[PDB]
């Protein structure tokens, strides 16, 4: 890797070629983008991070993380982020939707699960999969999965001059981690997995656990807000879900589920029901955003939706010129190849039945007896991985950080990952998704000690 300064730190940027198909090593090539913040003291090696998603840029993440890196870590490690194959600055980038495509979807309430509804959604999905194949070709799409990102990660380790890998992975990044752990166990110096993905999970049950996670974060946010003056969800947290629906349900035409009646906003779009739900989900990643949710809901009381629109934009990664980054398109393409998709109609219909009961804050009206297949049921390229218990017997002891009320990657998933990995569980008591290098000096203390000294947290370490 020829490094160059970056066109906000001591930052150096560079590229790395990897083969698109590893079985055809001298074929098409991808250029992975890399950023590096050199260590200030005695360098142990590079701390390579990944934010997850998938579709999330590691370069962007390293820039953020840089501001909150502890001084002992920054002394001893190059902070290094990278964009996985097909993501962000890596070429070729995954793209399916135009900016207009994304906008057009987000304007729809996406709430009608009648047969006509389901046919509509499923038709949009086919057109989406078509735009993917059109712009990317089936070969690149076939090899964007974690199984090959794991292999890129070893190339990155090597290219960085490290004998063994020191890795911090958040969320989906914990899948990269455990995958790398299984293929290159003898190359792992240290590894922290914060916000855990259990590769052995049933996809449907995981989804339903994630729905439960967000409904509980909703419960927690609303109980908090109920103690506060002028809570837009009311002073009785047992009624917050209903009150929430009295605020968002009118964004859908009562006699016709397909008609959006958006709340007024300074932006031309206004706020659709779907964007209202998305912005809510976004705010529930972190208590840091609870104030914003409370603002967004107070706005709704006046038929305004500016803050919720801005939250959904944050989630959707839409800048203020209405341009999207490719994280949405990459996320799907990568998710779709990491496991076999659910194609059974009945299971999909049953999940919806169960989801409406587990997470009412998210569901609109009544169970209809029908539900759409996910985008992955229509993928033109087969899964390059498959659910299994992580098995990496000689793996160095790793640290899994799991948060008690994490809506995105629930606590138990952290427990199970640590189990399979035979590593350490460090609990964070909180209602948020991930926590490492995000202000909590206790967590950071354990993580610093593990990174430098190799010292794992004691059994039952809580923080």
């Amino acid at each position: 890797v020829e490094w160059t300064p970056c066109r906000p730190g001591g930052a150096l940027c560079g590229k790395l070629a990897v083969p698109v198909d590893y079985d055809r090593p001298d074929g098409d090539v991808a250029a992975l983008a890399l950023i590096r913040f050199p260590a200030t003291g005695d360098k142990i090696g590079s701390l390579v991070i990944n934010p997850g998603g998938p579709g999330e840029s590691g370069i962007e993440a390293a820039l953020g993380v840089f501001q909150t890196l502890p001084k002992r870590v920054h002394e001893r490690f190059d902070l290094v982020g990278f964009d996985p194959r097909g993501v962000a600055s890596s070429r070729p980038a995954i793209w399916c939707n135009s900016d207009a495509d994304n906008d057009r979807l987000r304007a729809e309430p996406q709430v009608d699960y009648s047969r006509e509804g389901v046919a509509h959604i499923e038709n949009e999905t086919k057109q989406f999969v078509g735009r993917c194949v059109d712009k990317m070709g089936k070969n690149f799409l076939a090899h964007v999965g974690t199984v090959n990102v794991a292999k890129d990660l070893d190339a990155i380790r090597a290219a960085l001059g490290d004998d063994k890998l020191t890795y911090l992975g958040y969320s989906y990044g914990t899948r990269i981690g455990s995958a790398y752990a299984e293929e290159f166990p003898q190359r792992v110096r240290a590894m922290i997995l914060d916000g855990a993905v259990d590769p052995n999970a049933d996809p449907i049950e995981a989804e339903l656990r994630q729905a439960k996670g967000f409904q509980d974060a909703f419960n927690n946010y609303a109980a908090d807000c109920a103690k506060n003056a002028g809570c837009p969800l009311g002073a009785d947290p047992a009624k917050a879900v209903e009150v929430y629906h009295s605020l968002v349900d009118p964004l859908v035409d009562p006699d016709n589920p397909r008609i959006s009646r958006p709340a007024r906003t300074k932006d031309p779009r206004g706020l659709s029901y779907s964007d209202a739900i998305v912005g809510t989900i976004m705010a529930l990643y972190s208590p840091n955003l609870w104030q914003h949710l409370t603002d967004g809901l107070s706005e709704l009381v006046d038929n305004r939706g500016d803050t919720l629109l801005a939250l959904a934009d944050m989630y959707m990664r839409r800048d203020s010129h209405g341009r999207y980054n490719n994280s949405g398109d990459a996320r799907v393409a990568i998710n779709c190849v990491d496991q076999p998709p659910v194609t059974d109609r009945d299971k999909v219909i049953d999940e919806d039945r169960r989801a409406r009961e587990i997470a009412p804050f998210m569901s609109y009206g009544k169970f209809t007896g029908d539900a759409p297949l996910g985008t992955c049921a229509f993928w033109p390229v087969p899964p390059t991985s498959q659910p299994h218990a992580v098995s990496a017997p000689g793996l160095v002891p790793t640290v899994v950080v799991s948060t008690t009320h994490d809506p995105a990657t629930p606590y138990k998933a952290g427990v199970d990952l640590a189990n399979q990995l035979r590593g350490s569980l460090l609990t964070f008591d909180g209602t948020q998704h991930t926590v490492v290098f995000q202000g909590d000096s206790c967590i950071d203390e354990y993580v610093t000690a593990y990174l430098i000294g190799g010292t794992t947290p004691p059994s039952g370490a809580k923080c």
